[PDB]
């Protein structure tokens, strides 16, 4: 048909997406801002739509019930047709490759350790070899799956640990996770994206550090439902963005930019 | 149709594709070694099709004649039917996502300077603000068009030195530019994709250096014609390939291992 308003699903998660401070006083797409705001300003021009951001209603990234096999968080706003794209941190996966379409990845990260600054881990096989330093991810996403589906020693040890681990070492947002760094003393340590940590280590009050080499290497994705008319218009702006150094200039502007802890 | 041998288009380029030592003593796929010779026997696999390893003809990686409008390289084998797959460190562009389809990338890379060591130059900056080094690119490839198309004000200033210099700066292949590099004293720099660049500083004689950040950051993709029905399960192969961890393990068997400068 004739085209329609896209409603665009996304996640609240710094610097992608955040309220402003004066939100209430907003109204619409005004209500937000970030990396991801920006990201989907450039994509609807150059793809030429009117859209809609709405935050997902559940607060997750995306994962499937192993028993009734039903989608939660953005993948799942997707799946059942309650969002027309999502443009997000979203993760790129096997699992959800399957379901849903993704564009070439606008940024790259990798599986990376959070800890309070003086925190005796320097790595992955660090934290695997001790136990008074707890340590977990975030639910219903795409870190948990990897710790979970891993056939890598480190990896399957580490698992094996923190499924089981009393109390809960998983977090519901990365805000939590990145609390609990803060307010345990060193005995909590926080797996997340690379991406996520880089931003938090330059934000007030800079008493967090990202250690070791990442643990993977991947990307995120603008992801669309299966056939959806946008994807192909969707990946070429993804990919016309990139070569102009506009996702280059964005990632200066709310990394960079936002740094609070000096050079 | 039933399913019908594979024919393969790549590019001699090390550590991707190289010729055996013993090659004249071999037939077919077996002449070949190399990440992109293993990668694509674990593609061919986990899509369950045979295949035959071809070297492009010309040598090239692929562009399109500005005049005629003739891709030539890898991206024209595929364009014109020769072959059915391109596995190979080809970079994924918006020219040629318009003509081929790519896979999510494979690995990751962004252009970066090579300079015979001791050379007195540590980013594009400093060879902007200067004559007495030469510097350039290969030519029918995507460093090439990325400084002609650059609207960004150093890159547009090497592009402008670049393409008038004389005598010229551009090389037919990598091995060319590294050989300037080796024999022209301090005074030629290369600009070529990092994991190359990477590779060949681990290499006997041990006397290059990559300096400085990448410029940009971008990937290599497995590349089908548009349509084709390989492009989706070999899409799946590669994301399963990647979180299997399988594509970690290559990098470190044609990298890591096959270092040569010590540690
Ligand atoms: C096995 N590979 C793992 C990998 C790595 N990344 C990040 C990445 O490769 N970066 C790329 S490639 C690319 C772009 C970017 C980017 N800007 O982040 C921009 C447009 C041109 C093509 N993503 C992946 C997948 C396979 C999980 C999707
Ligand atoms: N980007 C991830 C969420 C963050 C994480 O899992 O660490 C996903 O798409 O599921
Ligand atoms: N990977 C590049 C070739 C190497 C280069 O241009 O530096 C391409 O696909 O064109």
């Amino acid at each position: 048909g004739a085209n329609k308003t896209v409603v665009v699903t996304t996640i609240l998660e710094s610097p992608y997406v955040m309220m402003k401070k004066n939100h209430e006083m907003l109204e619409g797409n005004e209500r937000y801002e970030g990396y991801c705001v920006d990201l989907a300003a450039e994509i609807a021009k150059h793809c030429g739509f009117k859209y809609k951001l709405t935050i997902v209603g559940d607060g997750k990234y995306g994962a499937r019930d192993a028993d009734t096999k039903i989608w939660n968080g953005m993948v799942g706003e997707l799946v059942y047709g309650k969002a027309d794209i999502a443009i997000a941190p979203l993760t790129i996966t096997l699992v959800r490759e399957e379901v849903i379409d993704f564009s070439k990845p606008f940024m790259s990260l990798g599986i990376s350790i959070m800890i309070k600054k003086g925190t005796p881990i320097e790595s992955a096989e660090d934290l695997s070899k001790q136990t008074e330093i707890a340590y977990g991810t975030l639910d219903s996403g795409s870190t948990k799956e990897f710790f979970r589906r891993s056939k890598i020693a480190v990896f399957d040890k580490m698992w094996t640990y923190m499924r089981s681990a009393e109390p809960s070492v998983f977090v519901r947002t990365t805000a939590e996770g990145v609390a609990r760094v803060r307010k345990s003393k060193g005995k909590y340590a926080y797996l997340l994206e690379s991406t996520m940590n880089e931003y938090i280590e330059q934000r007030k009050p800079c008493d967090t550090m990202k250690v070791g080499g990442n643990l993977d290497s991947k990307g995120y994705g603008i992801a669309t439902p299966k056939g959806s008319s946008l994807g192909t218009p969707v990946n070429l702006a993804v990919l016309k963005l990139s070569e102009q150094g506009v996702l280059d200039k964005l990632k200066n502007k709310w990394w960079y930019d936002k740094g609070e802890c000096g050079a």
